[PDB]
C-alpha cells in the first residue's frame, strides 16, 4: 500500500518523507495555487527536493484549459522533462484520453485524474495509464456514495497493470475503506494521515499505562 | 427529518431558517470561541432573535470543566432561564447522566452529547434526555467505522422518546446515511447543508436544458 | 402505480390518455424544443385540451436561465395563471428549493427536477415540494448505478408527502426497478411505454394460439 | 390460495371441483384443440355444468388472431354472454391490453393472458384487469427462470385488486414456488395436481405402519 | 407453542399432561404397537383418562390398509364416536385428502399425517384439515435437509387455520428449528422432552452454587 | 429496556438505585457468600431498604442442594413471605419446572435461571414463569458463541410474557448485543454498568472543549 | 497460531511454556505493577529462564512517558541489548511509529501497541514492525463492537509481514473469533487459556463414561 | 472422506470393513459396555482382527477415572503396545491434553474426545494430536446447534495435520453437514450407516424400473 501526499508544500513533503515513509507526491491546480509559490517554482524545488530518489512519483497536472489533446502532449511533454520523477497528470475527458494514449506510447508516465466511474476508469486501462485517480470525498459532499471496489475488482480481473489512486480521501475510515477494497495507493493531505495514526483509546491506555509506571 | 444548524453565528442561522428551515441551533463550546463573541453575548443574541419562536431548539453546553453533577444542575438551570428555546447540552459521563437525570427530573431539556457507542446512548434514554447526540466525524477521522443504526433501532425497540442527533456530520452523504438509518435529527454546519443541496449533474443538465431554451421560439 | 408521459407533442398526449390511462404528463425545455411549436403555444393547447380534467399534472420547468428564487417566483407565477393543472417544474439548486419553498407556500404546486442524489431529494421533501424527479438514465449514461431505493425508504420513514416522479427512464426494465423500488410515479417517453408492454415470447404463444385455433372447429 | 386446473376436459374438471375443490378452471386455444370437441360445445358444456356454481371463473380465450381492440371487444362481449361464470381471456398486446381496458369498464371480467414480464404484468393492473396469467414453464422451457415475486410484490405494494395467475406450471415444486412468493392462484394440469399430493416417503410410511397394524391385536 | 407427546403409553402421557403441560397427544400404528395393549384397549383408556378434559386433542390413526376414502370414512368415523378428544389421522394419499375433506365438511377433526413436502400439505390446508403434520426425523436419516419454514410462510400468508404439528422430532435443536420456524404444534416421544429440559452448564452452575451456599452462613 | 443489578452489596444495589435508575435487583448463591453477609441477613437488609418500593423484581435463589420439587416449593414460599419485591430463583432442572409451576399456579413469581439453551427456555415460558434468565458470559468462557435472539424471537412469535433477563453479562458490548436481540431485562455488576457509560472518545472530546472554553471570554 | 500469555509472573510463564506450549510472552507497565518484583528484575528473570529458547518473543514495553522517537529509541536500544528474545513494545502515537521506523532500521524487533483502529494498524506495517497488537477487550468494555478481520484482510492484500497479535482478550470465544480471522497470534492471561480448554459437557460424558466403565469387566 | 464405525461389535466391524469400506472404528466406555465383553477382550479381537491391516486407526479410550496426565500417559502406552494400529483417545481436560502432548512427542497416535467448542479444539491441534473428535448429538439433544464448520476452517487457515473424526453423529443428515464442512473422517454406528445409503425415491424409482422390465 502506497501513501502519496496530496500536497505542493515542501515543507510537509519532506518530513512525510522522512517520517512516515511517503511513497510518492500528488499536486493538482488548487494544491499548487495554495502553495502560494509560482508553479514553475514548486516543481523546480520539487525536481531538486528528490533529484536522485528512484521510485517516488510526483504527479503534475498540465494547463487545465487545454482542450485539444495534441496541446496537451506538447505541453506535458516540456514538463515530463523537467525531473524524470514527473508524472503527467490529465484530466479525463476525450482529448485527455486521447493525450494519455499518445504520451504512453512515446513512454511518458501519465495518472489519468478526475475519474468519478468505473467506465470512465477503464479506457485509462486500456490506453496503458500508468495511474488512475477516482474521487471520493467531492462525490460525498453531494450526498453520493462512492464503485471504487468495481474498478479494482475490474483492474484485477483483467490483469491491468494501472495503479488506482483513490484522491479526495478526507479520514482515515476512508483510507480504510479504499485498503479494504483493495487499491494500490491513497492520496490524503498531511492532516489526514496525521490523525489517521491516532486514537483516543491509545491516550486512555497511555494513562493507564503512565500510572502503573508511576506506581512501579 | 430535522436538520439543525451547528453554529453559534447569527447571520448563518438567519439565512439558514429563513431559507432552508432549520429546525434548530446546536452549538459547542469551539462553536462559541469561533463566534468571536463572549458566550454569554452569543446567547443573548440566540435568546432575543428566537424570543416567540416556538419548537426551535438551541442546544448550549455548560462549561466543560464542570465535575459535579451538583454544579451542573445549576449551571445549567442558569443558562436554561435565559430562554425558554436553550437545552442544556451535558457530556456522557457519570456526573452528567447524573446531572442529566436531575435536570429532566425538573423539566429542564437536557442534549447528553459526546456519546460514541450504544451502550453510552442507551442510558441516556432511560433517564428521559429530550436529546442524545451520537458523534461520526470524530470515529471516523481516527479510521473508525460509525453504531448509529443500532442505536436508532434501540430506540425504536424499546420505544423512547428520546430524538437521535447524528452530530459531527462533514458532508450531505452521512446525512443521506443518518436518514436511511431512521435518525429523527441530523446537525451540520452550513456549508456541508449548502454542498448537500448541489450536484454537478444539475449543472450538466441545466446547461443542456439553457441551450435548448435558446434554440426554441 | 401513475405512468406520467416524458412528452411535448398533444398527439402522443392524446393518445396516451385515452389508451394507456396516464395520469399526467411532463414536459423539459428539450422536449418543448423538439416539439417545434413556441412554449406559450404548447402551453396553451395543454391548457385547453386538459382545462376540464384534474388531477392530471402537466410539469413546465421555466427560463432554464433565472437565477434568483425571486424572478423564478414572478415566472412560474404567470405560467400557473394558465391553467390549474399546470405544476411549475424547477432546478434543485440554492435558489430552486427557496423558490419552490416560496411556490408551495403561495399553494402553487411543484416539481423540484435535476435531482440526482437522496441528499438534493430530502429538502425538497422539507419544504413541500408537490413532486421530486430523481433522473436515472443521465447517471447510466456516464457509468454510475442508480439511491432511488434510498429515496423512497427515507419519504416513506419520515411521511413525506411529497411523490417521487423517476425521470430519464430509457426502458421497461427500468420501469420495473422503479416500482419494485416503491417510486409513486414513472415518466417515460410514450416508446418506452409501448415496447415496455411487448414481449416476443406473447408472439411466439400467439402463433402458438393461432395454429391451434385453425386445427379447431 | 386459489387452484385453477388448466383443461378443457369435462371429466377432469367435474373430478377436480368434487374432490379437490378446485376454485376455478382456465382453457386457452390449444387445450380446446386437445379437447376434441368444437369451442362452441365445449363453452355450451361448460356453461351447463356449472350453471348456478358461483365464484367458479372459467377463463376462455377469445379468437386469437384478432388484431383490432373493436374486434376483441365484440368476440368476448358473445362469448360473456354465454355463461356469467365466463371470463374473457386476453392476449397481453397493444390491442389486447386496450381491448381488456373497454371490457372492464362495461363490467365484463378479462385475464390478460401471456404476460412474461412484470412491466407488462403492470399496465394490466393499470386498467382494472380481472386476472393477469404470468407464463413460467415457457420461458424455463428455453432456459430462463422464473419475475413472479416481483409482480406479487408491486402488485401489493401499489394495493392493486388483479389476482396473480401463475401458468404454465408443469410440477408441485412449481406449485410451492408460486405459494411462497404469495401469487393469488396457480393454474395446473389435472396431472401436476394429482403429482403434487403424492410422495414416495408417504408409501414408505404406509408399508411401516401397515406392517405394525399386523403385529398388533 | 404447544407440546403434544407422541406416545400411546398412558404411565408417560399422566406424568407429562401434570408436569409437562403438554397440551396434546398424537400416536400411531407403531406406538400402538409397542404399547403392547389391544388398539381398542388403548383407545378406551385414552377416552377414559381425558373423558372431560377439553382442549386436550387426542391423534388416532385410522387401519393404514384403508384405500378408499369411504371404508376409511366409515372406520374412523367409528373411532371419533368413542370420544370427543379424538382427533382422526389420515395419510396424505389421494383417497386420504378426499377422505380429510369429508370428514371435516361432517365435522369430524382430523390429522392429515405422512405429508413430506410443502405441496404434499397445502392441499390438507385448501380442504380445512385441523391438523397437517409434516415429517422431520424420516427425511433426515436418509440424508434429506427439513420445507417446513415455507409451509409456516404459506399457512400464514393465506391466512389457513390448519394448525402445523411438526413430527418425527428427536432432539431439542429440532424443538427449536420448529418455534423458530413459527410451527404451531411439536409432537415428540417423553424422553426427546426430558433431556431438551437439561444441559450439562445446568448441571457445572450447580455445582458452583452449591459450593458457594455451602461456604456461606 | 430494565438494568438489574447483579449484586448482593447494598452500598452498589442503593446507588445504583438512586443515580442510575436500575429497575431491579438479581442474587446468585455466589454473589451471597462474596456478601460476606449470612444469606438471610442479606435478604432481611433488602426487604427493608425496599418495603415501600413498588415493582422493584429482588431475584433470590433457593438452597441449591434441593431436589426435589416438593422441598424447593417449600422452601421458596418462605423466602417469598419475607417481601414481596422478592422473586424466587429456581433452576432449569426437572424438578425445577416442575416446582416453578406450582409457584407460578400459588401466584408466587419465579425466575428460572441457569438457562444455557434456546429449548430450556421454552418448557419455563410454557408454565407461566415470571422471568427465564439465559446465561451468556459462561458459555463465552468455554469458547462457545452465545440463541438469545432465537428466544427473543421464540417468545415474540408465540406472544409470551415472560420476561427474559440476560445474565453472566460482563461487558457494555454484551449489554448492547442484548438490546439489539430486544431482550426486556440485562443483570450486569455495578462494575459492568459503570464502564459502559464511559468511552474514551468522550475524555478526548470533554479536553478540546476545555481547551476551547478556556480560550472563550 | 500462537498464544502468547499475556503475564510477567515467571510462575504462570513456566507453566504454560511447560505444558500449554505458549509461543511468546507479552506484557505491559500494568502487568508489571502487578507481577511486584520492580522492571528491571523482572527483566533479568525473563532473560535468564530463555538463555537459548529460540523463537520466544517477550514483548516488553518501555517508558509510557517517553514523548519524543529519540528518547523511545534510546530507552528501547538499552532494554533490546538485556536479551534477544525481548522486543521492544511502542505505542502507536506519532513520535511511537517514528520510534518504531527508526528501530525497525536498526534491527530491533519492535511490537506497535495501543492500536484501536485500522488507519492505526497501517503506519505500523508500512515501516516493517515485526509485531502489531490490536487491542479487543477495552473497546468492548465501552460498548463498541471490535476491525481485526479488516487489519487481517489487509495484511493479506497488500502482503505486510508484520504478525497480528490480538491484546485484550477475555474468554475463549474471542480466541475462537481471533483464529476464525486468521489473526496470527492471541495473547491472553493465564486463566483466559485455562477456561478455553475446559467445558461442562466434558465434565457430562466423563461421568457418563465413568460411570460405563464401572458398569464393565 | 473417511467413514469410521463408532461400535465395538465385531459383526458389525467386520462387515462395514469388507461391504461399506469403512477406513476405521472408535470406541468410547459405553460402545465396550454394550459390547458384552471384557475391555481386554475386545481388544485382542481388534487386535488380531485387523493384525496385519495398515492404515486402520482402531480409537481406543483409556480409564476415564484418571486425573493425573502421568497416569493416563502409563494406562496409554500399555494399550497402544498391543496393537499398531491402537490410537489411545484422551479427554479434552487439563490432564488429558498435557497427558496427549506427551504421547505425541513419544509417537504415540492421539484422538483428544469430549470437545464441544473451537476453543477446545484448537489447543489439540496446537500440540500435534493425530485426531480431534467434536461431538454433534450431545449438544443437540439439550437444544443446541452444532462450530463444526469453524474447526474445520480454523485448522486449515493455520495447516494443522489434526484430523477431525466429527463424533456423536444420528441421522445421514449430519453425515452431509460433516462433509459440507470439510471435516476428515466422521464416525457413526453400523445403522445411521445403512440407512443414509438408502431413500424412499429410490424404492419408488425401482417399482417403476421393475413394472417397466415386465412390459418389456
Ligand atoms: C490529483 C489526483 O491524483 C489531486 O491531487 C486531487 O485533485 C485531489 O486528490 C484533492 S482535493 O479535492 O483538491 O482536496
Ligand atoms: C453538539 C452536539 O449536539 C455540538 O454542536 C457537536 O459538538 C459537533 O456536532 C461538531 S464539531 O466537531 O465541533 O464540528
Ligand atoms: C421532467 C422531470 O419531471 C423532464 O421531463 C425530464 O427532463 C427527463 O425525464 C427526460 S430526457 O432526458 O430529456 O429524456
Ligand atoms: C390460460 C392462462 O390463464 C392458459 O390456460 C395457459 O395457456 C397455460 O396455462 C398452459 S400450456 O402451456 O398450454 O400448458
Ligand atoms: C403422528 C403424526 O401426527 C405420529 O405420531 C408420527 O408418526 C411420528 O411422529 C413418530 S415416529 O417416527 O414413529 O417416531
Ligand atoms: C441470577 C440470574 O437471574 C444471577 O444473578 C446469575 O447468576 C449471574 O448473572 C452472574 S455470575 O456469573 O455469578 O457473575
Ligand atoms: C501488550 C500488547 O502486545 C499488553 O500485554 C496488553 O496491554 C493487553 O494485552 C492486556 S490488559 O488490558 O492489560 O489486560
Amino acid at each position: 500500500m502506497k501513501y502519496f501526499l496530496d500536497s505542493a508544500i515542501l515543507e510537509e513533503i519532506r518530513y512525510a518523507y522522512e517520517n512516515w515513509a511517503i511513497d510518492g507526491v500528488t499536486t493538482n491546480p488548487r494544491h499548487i495555487m495554495n502553495s502560494g509559490k509560482p508553479f514553475l517554482t514548486v516543481l523546480d524545488e520539487f525536481a531538486s527536493e528528490f533529484k536522485g530518489v528512484e521510485n517516488f512519483p510526483i504527479s503534475v497536472e498540465i494547463n487545465p484549459h487545454l482542450d485539444n489533446a495534441k496541446d496537451m502532449v506538447e505541453e506535458g511533454t516540456k514538463i515530463a522533462k523537467l525531473s524524470s520523477n514527473f508524472v503527467i497528470k490529465i484530466p479525463c475527458t476525450e482529448p485527455g484520453l486521447i493525450a494519455a494514449k499518445e504520451f504512453e506510447k512515446q513512454g511518458i508516465s501519465t495518472n489519468v485524474t478526475l475519474v468519478f466511474s468505473p467506465s470512465q476508469a477503464l479506457q485509462p486501462a486500456r490506453i496503458g495509464a500508468k495511474f488512475v485517480s477516482p474521487f471520493v470525498g467531492w462525490k460525498e459532499n453531494s450526498g453520493d456514495d462512492t464503485y471504487i471496489q468495481d474498478i479494482v475488482n475490474i483492474y484485477k480481473n483483467y490483469n491491468y497493470n494501472t495503479e488506482i489512486i483513490v484522491a479526495a480521501l478526507r479520514n482515515g475510515k476512508q483510507i480504510v475503506d479504499a485498503a479494504k477494497a483493495g487499491a494500490h495507493i491513497v492520496t490524503c493531505g498531511f492532516d489526514v494521515y496525521k490523525e489517521s495514526f491516532q486514537h483516543a483509546f491509545t491516550d486512555y491506555g497511555l494513562n493507564k499505562f503512565r500510572n502503573a509506571w508511576d506506581n512501579t
